[PDB]
């Protein structure tokens, strides 16, 4: 990056720092940047979980480029751009279109939860699409290591995002990793079948989360749910995570395992 590259757009941002679309001044290729003025331990952190990481839903990582204090993380670039932007608001998306990319999302979380990486910031905003809109988990800025020598670690810090935090996090000093991932992917999903957000926090002065816990679906988002994921949302967005459901159910759910798509 001494010079080898054009800023044409902002992308996003992450938790930390901002992603830029970069068009190589040599040969044209196209990728993304995250450009951050060295915290020094975070970055480290999030390049090292960047490197572990090898799979078709999550976003590859080109590499790093230290120069001066300012660090420089390549990745590939989406082309398909962010779940978020195929949302349209008040209706979400076409039913087989939510099922498949709700797999794919399935199928990232269950990666990173096997190698012991959880991702702590699941939303539209950070899964990404490709030219065949495979669905990639992208932003790795909070990730961090919740399983190392096959002994759990709980976490005990609060971040992400509210809508899509797990009402744990609010609550416990210490909690369980897994089942704060499940969560949001939850959150997710009724995103992609309402095309609205539930509730602003899953919290007790929070009525939107007080009429879902007294079973209120015939409001909104969940009316426009059909019954069969609206089942799946039941056993997902329950407030005790020891009594939430687990990725190995969620793969035998009637819903997860209806054949909607081509
Ligand atoms: C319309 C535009 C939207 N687009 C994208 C691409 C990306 C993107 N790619 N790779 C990334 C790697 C990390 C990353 O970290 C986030 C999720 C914090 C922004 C974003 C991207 N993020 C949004 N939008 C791609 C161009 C062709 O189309
Ligand atoms: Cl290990
Ligand atoms: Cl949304």
């Amino acid at each position: 990056f001494v010079e080898d590259w054009d800023l044409v757009q902002t992308l996003g941002e992450g938790a930390y720092g901002e992603v830029q679309l970069a068009v190589n001044r040599v040969t044209e290729e196209a990728v993304a940047v995250k450009i951050v003025d060295m915290c020094p331990e975070n970055i480290k952190k999030e390049i090292c979980i960047l490197k572990m990481l090898n799979h078709e839903n999550v976003i590859k990582f080109y590499g790093h480029r230290r120069e001066g204090n300012i660090q420089y993380l390549f990745m590939e670039l989406a082309s398909g751009g962010s779940l978020f932007d195929r949302i349209e608001p008040d209706i979400g998306m076409p039913e087989p279109d939510a099922q498949r990319f709700f797999h794919q999302l399935m199928a990232g979380v269950v990666y990173l939860h096997g190698i012991g990486i959880t991702h702590r910031d699941i939303k539209p905003h950070n899964l990404l699409l490709d030219e065949r809109d495979n669905l990639k988990i992208a932003d790795y800025s909070l990730a961090t290591v919740f399983r190392y020598n096959n002994r759990e670690r709980l976490l005990n810090k609060m971040c992400g995002t509210l809508p899509y935090v797990a009402p744990e996090l609010l609550k416990r000093r210490e909690f369980h990793a897994e089942p704060v991932d499940v969560w949001s992917c939850g959150i997710v999903l009724t995103a992609m079948l309402a095309g609205e957000l539930p509730w602003d926090q899953p919290s007790d002065s929070c009525q939107e989360y007080s009429d879902w816990k007294e079973k209120k679906t015939y409001l909104n988002p969940w009316k426009k749910i059909d019954s069969a994921p609206l089942a799946l949302l039941h056993k997902i967005l329950v407030e005790n995570p020891s009594a939430r459901i687990t990725i190995p159910d969620i793969k035998k759910d009637r819903w997860y395992n209806k054949p909607l798509k081509k």
